[PDB]
Order: C-alpha cells, then sequence, then structure tokens
C-alpha cells in the first residue's frame, strides 16, 4: 500500500481546530481513520499570524517539518526561533508550544509513530 | 528532549551514499546514532537528475515529504508523479523506487518509526 497526498488532495476535508489552539488549524493527510495506513501518521498544520500552539505534551515522540514562515518554538521553557526548512524532534512527554509571531502563515507537517492522530492523547502543561 | 535541525546543523556530517542507487545522497537529521533521539528517525535526501533509488522495501512503514523538484514514484509497479509539497505513505515492506525525471534536484525527507536508520534493513526486490 502506497499513496500520495498534498493539500489539494484534502480540499474536501474541513479543518480541525480548538479553542485551546487559537489561530491554529489542521488537516490529516496520512492517518488510519482516513487512509487505512499504519505505523506512522502525518498531519498538516497552519498557525495564523498571532497564533499559538500552546504548551502541551503527549506520550509519543513527534517530528515537525516546517514548510512555511517562522515561529518561536517553546522547548519546555527555552525559546528558540524556527522557520521553513527546519525539522524538529519532540520526545514523548516533552512540553512544547509554538507561537507564530510573524506575518506569514507558519506551516508545518507533523508525524507521530502511530496509526492515527486520534490515538494520541494531549495534555496541558504541568 | 527537543531539538531543531536543518541542512546547516549537519554540514559537519558527510553525505553518505551507495552504488546501489546512483545520484542519491542523504544525511541523518534525527537519529539515535547522532542525537539520542528515539521513536522517530528522519533523514534528508537528494536525487540528482537521472538519479533513481532503485526499487526496494524494508520492515518499517515510511513517510516521504517532498521538499523540492519532481519525480516518479514506483508504487509497486504503479507509477505516480510526485512533486514539492507532496507527502507519501508506504506501508511496511511495500516495494518502492523513485526516479528523478526533472532538472531540479529532487529533494525530500523520510521518516521511519524507528530510533535509528542503521537498524532498518533494506532488501532488494525479488
Ligand atoms: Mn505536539
Ligand atoms: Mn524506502
Amino acid at each position: 500500500m502506497i499513496f500520495v497526498k498534498n493539500l489539494a488532495s484534502v480540499l474536501s476535508q474541513e479543518w480541525s481546530s480548538t479553542e485551546k489552539y487559537p489561530g491554529v488549524r489542521w488537516k490529516f493527510l496520512i492517518d488510519a481513520d482516513f487512509d487505512g495506513s499504519s505505523g506512522l501518521s502525518l498531519g498538516f498544520a497552519e498557525i495564523a499570524p498571532g497564533g499559538d500552539l500552546t504548551l502541551h505534551y503527549h506520550s509519543p515522540a513527534e517530528i515537525a517539518v516546517v514548510t512555511n514562515g517562522k515561529g518561536i518554538l517553546n522547548k519546555s521553557g527555552k525559546l528558540e526561533t524556527i522557520k521553513k526548512g527546519d525539522v524538529v524532534y519532540i520526545a514523548g512527554n516533552a512540553e512544547h508550544a509554538l507561537k507564530n509571531n510573524g506575518k506569514e502563515t507558519l506551516e508545518f507537517y507533523w508525524i507521530f509513530p502511530t496509526d492515527r492522530f486520534s490515538e494520541v492523547e494531549y495534555f496541558p502543561a504541568k
């Protein structure tokens, strides 16, 4: 089983969002609920200017691949700047946030070692 | 543990390559051999024009995100065009190849649901 996706592929999928991540939206591109894939899952997120993926963690490791714009990554309390062309490693349980303080859309893919997004349990900062 | 990487973070590291797939060269940005990361591994790879990482397979599921250029994906015999902005799912042991039929350098990231690259064994097609 092999397949290809881009944003246009999922025009029909409405965006996901939540009060807790204001200015943030996302769609699933590789996910067991959608594609019947397994082992890895991937979504595409947008953080609007002024937007904030607020400090959180979860049990699986995560990789973010930044594709547009720039932001302040919050590495469990140490701030660092990220931008298009960066990849990021977030070990499980590690608290991370990402704010878009620029004027361009901060776009990135994420990846989890799981079949589905929905099997990933989110927790607010301690 | 959280960290960032881009091409510059790994200028010190050398382009590993193999005769089995010519025009192909990669480096490891997220990998236990290097970072003491776990759960996910990521590499960045380049295929020269006329370059083709020949069809093959391996236990882990795999995600490719194409960052630049254009190519032809060998979906176990079913050939699909892919381009910058495309993500690619490939199940465990699904045979896959990828040829660069463009002039630009075909660029992409790969992700494995493994700690390191150096434990994932590549088998040739049969
Ligand atoms: Mn996260
Ligand atoms: Mn492969």
